[PDB]
């Protein structure tokens, strides 16, 4: 297969993507860092059996793989936005505006631009990596879960059509996912370092740890696998039991 | 209290608003057409219990119903917009870039504006009227169904930080509103004269009939009462019983 | 008309059969103690509006509410039973079938009863009282929380059928919500007294407050009132904001 | 490490035990018939790689497993009740005892007899088959789908306390699965040899085809690998689509 994962350095991007080539895959990969020759070469190098694309728009990055690698048969939109607090009289109308630019906007072209190459052929999978704040709303970020329950709605609903040239659609979205040196969302530190950050996590999810890219790259290559297509318009949660809730007072 | 009703010609408009002025409320009337000196004065002459005003923009408008009326108590965020059925690859990333300005970012424009001044007095209501599209999405309305899933979030979402100041948000997601002259989007024509989309009203919903303005008052009236903000975060489903799920063959 | 409310000196029971005789029906009240004559008469007593009757089972209670009173036009199953807090191998599966049979086996047999007269008199409003338990659950109630989600489901599944026949059918799932004496579930003792239950119920709402009975009432009369047919189906989380997700560390 | 699959004629039954064994897996098998010796002497003469236990009772199945494979590692509730579509008033009360009994206290009895193993050692899977009609409830099927309902919070409830215990907990709730022989709930005919039921499936999911054996074994299979245990708690809606709203007159 010939898959792409976007912000492949952030997020959950280098987890689906290895998992991905793992299996033989041929996966291109996309990075706003790729625009500089010096690091998209760096990225060729240290990982070869990867293919970081330098281009940067989203139906254009499409042309680059598709042209260069045949084709595209799975989509891994893999979207990010800083996810910045702000009580709401606070914000910025074009605060809403580039979370929805960036998480919504965003994945709805890369559809809307492979959408006609898999639909021809019969096959495909499309893939969005969006949020699990919306199952699970904090205090003061209105902005980008708005954004995530808008592309998880999409995924839904874009199955309910492409089921037809065969192409199933899922949205797995994180919660607590470690992102290691990437600071979206969950990096090493402190997340794992400081014992405040760490005895928040055991608290919050279920499992009392933080997420894995080989979790998450495991379920993508799943979906990725037609092994069960008949999932479609699945949204996955992948939050290790976030979000927990509070027990009364007396118990532990 | 004083009322804001967005489109009181369209959709949920004229059934919030002239409940919301029938419940006691002065109810300010934004409308695309009464940006003309013209329209603002022959919808008025209509309904003398209305305050039709010219603002368009969401910061002018709560600045001008606040001049006019004392403060915003209660906001109506009544959006619409004209969509279209259309397979992914089909529509223009233009297209939905317009569905979110229109179903998402408007209401977020509204609520930016007004927060604020709420936030003080620590009272006050606000109301989204989305869609139940999300709950039972249609093939090829990945845009308009999506946006209305970002604004119903966005409604739960800001019930989280609104709350802290006794500030109830809601949104309603109605479907087969009837709407009469608004062609937004149950218009009597041809939802109760013609006998194909008749038939269709009458096999997907419960109740099996489009639902009424005084039904869909009587909420947005009952939530901006006072009544019961402990719903607060709530998204309602206004579509009648609907959705109804085809079943096995032979039966009814 | 004449509306029926089960355990009514229990759970939303108050709220419900004083508003419904507020609105202005007669309302048949149901309850464990009314199985003495004394408690009956000392019920009626204090409350000349409501009455009380002897009646235990579903069918007996609604046969006798009919040759009484005339028939059954409103029926809210305030349902109830202790839950338990438990790993689920300590439970019995004993416990569980009495979760089962009082959350979920007691409103099916009202239902079971009623459905048919309101359903020749193409007239009726059915209210389930549950939880917004299977929403944000607690370890340990594995019983009681999932017990409610198929009461929760129950009105739901209902509604559509008895929508072809103008009946609505809606859930609402409270929590934190006050009951005065009654241990189910709120009583002023501990909740509205001991510092300990006032600040976890003052942190998991958005509100941070208990709801009312107040509250429970007027959205119980609001729907049963027949204002607003069209939100057939509906579950309420009657949470007031319930949950707060627990921000990361270092956020007030 | 071992796994139990109920109900193995059954449901999801097949592919569970077919899938879970290829990967190395133990399989230790339940159903009725294996009550008999040459019912299970032909099963495990038949699925050599299989392991039916006579067994039947929930409490005896556990002992007898753990005994002759030491442990159980992945327990697969396959929970079946026949359908019995019917106007809600017509149902027996015992009618949705009978779906309730079979369907919530069966798997929560199972947890409560293996659990304490898997939290001691602290290893294990929990699985249940439950189903997707609370998703898209067709009309008078109560009794089954609010049924289905609890089994499907049971799972998620249970997946926040076992997750302190590493036991990750999921639900597959199913529709249209392809059941081969067995009448639970989708066999040959007239699914994939009768025209009208193709007709029918080729309109009610998205896919037009029906969920194979396969798809729902290797979502078992996956599910209780160790490869994305962080998707505790989540509730999949194996149906290929199901439900497919009904758009508007004249679309295709
Ligand atoms: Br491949
Ligand atoms: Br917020
Ligand atoms: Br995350
Ligand atoms: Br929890
Ligand atoms: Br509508
Ligand atoms: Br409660
Ligand atoms: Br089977
Ligand atoms: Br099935």
């Amino acid at each position: 297969s010939t898959a792409i994962v976007t912000n492949v350095k952030h997020f959950g991007g280098m987890g689906s993507a290895l998992r991905l080539s793992e299996a033989g895959h041929t996966v291109a990969c996309h990075d706003e860092s790729f625009k500089q020759k010096d690091e998209l070469e760096a990225f060729a190098e240290t990982y070869p059996q990867l293919k970081p694309m330098s281009e940067q728009e989203p139906a254009e990055l499409i042309e680059a793989v598709t042209s260069a690698y045949g084709q595209v048969d799975v989509l891994v939109s893999n979207d990010i936005f800083a996810p910045e607090f702000q009580p709401i009289d606070k914000y910025a109308v074009e605060d809403y505006r580039g979370a929805v630019e960036a998480l919504q906007i965003r994945p709805f072209a890369l559809v809307n631009a492979v959408a006609s190459q898999m639909k021809k052929r019969k096959s495909g999978h499309i893939i969005f990596i969006t949020s699990a704040t919306p199952f699970g709303p904090w205090k003061e970020l209105s902005t980008y879960t708005s954004a995530r329950a808008g592309a998880c709605t999409l995924a839904n609903a874009l199955s309910k059509e492409l089921g037809e040239y065969n192409i199933p659609v899922f949205a797995i979205g994180p919660n607590y996912l470690h992102s290691e040196d990437s600071p979206y969302f969950y990096p090493t530190e402190p997340w794992k370092t400081n014992p405040e950050h760490v005895a928040h996590v055991k608290k919050v999810t279920a499992l009392q740890r933080l997420g894995t890219q080989k979790e998450l790259g495991e379920l993508v290559a799943f979906l990725a696998s037609g092994s069960c297509d008949y999932l479609t318009g699945q949204v996955f949660w992948l939050a290790g039991g976030f979000p927990m809730i509070e027990r009364w007072p007396g118990m532990p």
